[PDB]
């Protein structure tokens, strides 16, 4: 009797191929089902009964399919106030159904508000100190009202919860800032502002299970240091533990480093060792499925 | 130098009075600031700077006040898709500011989706079993589409995230159910359905710090049992630990008990020992302020 | 070709662990070499930089035979302590932890399991929290030594001495005078003891938990599991950070009630008919842990 | 009138704890009665039903004087073990846990602090995770006993024996031959030992943590705290479920680098000028814990 792994991801990656031949306890095979958040739905009962429906409208000329995923791998962003959608209810549904996940459904749900995730980093920063964990000095605004000025310029204003660059606005002066402030009022949601950092390069330190990799963007794989490891290790402990994550940091011309954010299981695979990362995620998942 | 406690609650309760004379370490006094979620705002910086603004429009003929709360006591519901508002961003702001709270800001934030809270109880139910933890067999619907029938009738449909009864609808038959199903589609949010329980009485088992009380509604204070204690103790462990909480359960004419839900720090104080509860919350908070 | 991950299994020779592990591979690739010895036959040196060595000396036929190894993981199926000559392997447990070697059960739990009443103390806390109706722990008494052993409130009483096991070091005393005799014997052990009301029992029950597999045996007959039984073993399995292999021993007295006596760790004997199936469950557990490290 | 909550403080007579606790009240209402004795002078009986008794016998002037008490809380300021006559109070610690009595530090940590290398083993894990650039732990070697002590890679070397303390049981050996002499002495202790490269040191540093208060002393001069120092003590304070009172001892060698030697628990000596302020910090800590229970 085979185990069913549901992978929530865009079609770009053929997960069935990297999971092929992988067996649980060296006996049980794994059937890989792959879909995007938008193509899934479900019903969950407190008695354990459930059903995850896949597609409806997609290739195959319309078809309704029922799966009973034994495990889930979430490689896609669960929420976005623009071009993505609100899948927070699906995450809730998966948790209600008691389906094991990577990353945990708990972390996925809690990752729905970027500044909520950032708030965790503020606590680590408070504890560790700048010499150990140099978090960028960002400002959170629950509501636009008091967005008067920015202590300096330019300032990057990040609006609501957006990904891959969306919702960001570089503001070079007091007047332009005030314009964006009004736009923030029209969004009916919070936003953050942070000083603009004139950087020499970007660094992303990733952690998949127990495997670490550091890449330098300006992508070149650079050596890991205890400093880098501390950043990602501490970050990987948030929301009960992140199995797949990465810390994005900038290296200022000023010499100082600045931690910008931490990304979860939907973190894009980068560099030229993408097949290594993919294979590591497979071993991680398989191992969790066995011990589940 | 006195400690500042911000209490988020409706005006009904004079918290300043129950906190009067209470001192931290027997030395430091406590200044109690009390407001409703709707009358507060803030700005938080990752460097630790922050400011919680109180009122603007309220008694005193308009006034803007700044507080630097050292601690917060949350006695009000943080989110409601009807008659209350969305204060989830304020909770995020308070966490971003690193302000200690009761209950924890983490639990308060995670309590914003009732079915997400219920999902925790499903896991405990799965683990403990019905003989130990009799959770009602509720059904979660991420999205209306598949709301065809209810295995039985009547069925109580709870819509989105509402409190104090709001958003509930008792549906006695297949046809009326289908009407409500359409209303759920028009809500653009999830809902749950559960079999209607013809009850002899209601029971609410509460836990404030280490003090337990059980009340029976039909309110009469009834003795605690190891069964009752297990329900509330297990429930109090969710989202890292709830300092103030209660489990609502129904006692069916059928003899079987049914756990309905768990409420957080905003749980209403009931019965005739309301001043005891109030005094217990004070000792709890004061103790946390000292060790903070 | 490609090196094998070495698993050290600390157990008596009666069970051939290499056989149940044969063909089992990590990530479906890496082979496992199973080394098996007893605590007595082991020594080690551990450095804080990560360097280490676990040497074996099982004097089986060959005299003074030392075969050195380097374990990637350890499976502890033998009791680490005894108040009898050659009964202390606590320093080895400390050495294994000092070497950072992953284990089942955790080295932390194994070390903490060295004093039975310390383990019992954990159950006392669970009992205090859950209550008798949920967790009926026997009303045992701890004496850090013989000085306060003037009397017991009820007799007969079973007196358990310092570190015994396999039902040893147990003595049932029936009266005040005989109790005072045993009290002197306890002094001669220069160690602590416990006393508990004798429970004339109808049957014994052992609820076991290996990973996520549960089995309940009666005293053998495999009885069904109940939420009550599960709660006992689940709660007990959370002690000392989590026990991967454990079981709760309980009596069903002639009185018609249940009594929790103790909890055993990874060295718990495999009983009943399903001994091979549980051995394989232990194999699957260990392999999966090895893959995670 | 209204009964007082009894606090038992296990410490030598040099510090008058009753004085620093005087007038301190729980919830601003309840009074605290402070009982103070040493481990040697204590015995107890604990029952799983919650019944218990902690009897005192401080033979100060009066012979065979027993004053019985019932502690609501315990403050452990004395080292629970020593490989010297009358050095084992591990059974008392087990008895206190069996009695469910709340403590500072936790009884769990106190019990686990009985074997220094077991405590060190925790630091080895932190060191392995953090790396030398973040957490520079000295490269110490553990020997479960004398048999594997053939040689050391570098000499001189400080050999620390089984359970010593206050800088005792320490021996600096300079060569292969002298090392072999000490190896035999270790055999005569029938216990484990550790060896570490001698570090000719410029100065000593002790980073302490009492609740949320930090202080760093140099060897006395109070130096400022740094994020590096804080990380060392914060990480160390998380061991064994959390240490409320602790400190990390580190050397700054003549070599111009830092070396972490060890971490001490609630029995850590109060040093420097701020001894009274730290005593009061300990008082505030304890009182607040008493109120929570």
């Amino acid at each position: 009797a085979a185990r069913v792994l549901l992978v929530i991801d865009e079609p770009h990656t053929d997960w069935a191929k990297y999971f092929k031949g992988k067996k649980i306890h060296g006996e049980i095979d794994i059937k890989v089902e792959q879909a995007e958040f938008s193509d899934l739905n479900l019903v969950a009962h407190a008695n354990g009964g459930f059903s995850v429906d896949m597609e409806v409208l997609r290739n195959g000329v319309k078809v309704v399919r029922s799966l009973k995923p034994d495990f889930v791998l979430i490689r896609q962003h669960a929420f976005s106030m623009a071009r993505n959608g609100d899948y927070r209810s699906l995450v809730i549904g998966l948790q209600y159904a008691g389906i094991p996940s990577i990353n945990s459904l708990h972390s996925v749900y809690n990752f729905c508000d970027k500044p909520w995730v950032f708030a965790q980093m503020v606590r680590l920063h408070k504890k560790l100190g700048t010499e150990e964990f140099p978090l960028i000095n960002q400002t959170f605004y629950p509501n636009h009202k008091e967005m008067l000025s920015s202590t300096t310029y330019p300032v990057v204003v990040k609006m609501g919860h957006a990904h891959s660059g969306m919702g960001k606005v570089k503001v070079d002066n007091q007047h332009d800032f005030q314009d964006i402030a009004s736009v923030v009022a029209l969004t009916k949601t919070y936003a953050t502002t942070e000083p603009f950092i004139d950087a020499k390069y970007d660094v992303r330190i990733q952690k998949i299970g127990q495997n670490y990799k550091a890449y330098m963007r300006t992508l070149e794989q650079i050596a890991m240091s205890d400093r880098y490891k501390l950043w990602v290790d501490t970050c990987s402990e948030i929301f009960g533990g992140l199995d797949i994550c990465a810390v994005e940091a900038l290296h200022g011309k000023d010499g100082r480093d600045h931690i910008i954010e931490v990304v979860g299981s939907s973190m894009p695979l980068i560099g030229d060792h993408q097949d290594e990362d993919k294979q590591l995620i497979v071993e991680l998942v398989v191992n969790k499925m066995a011990q589940a």
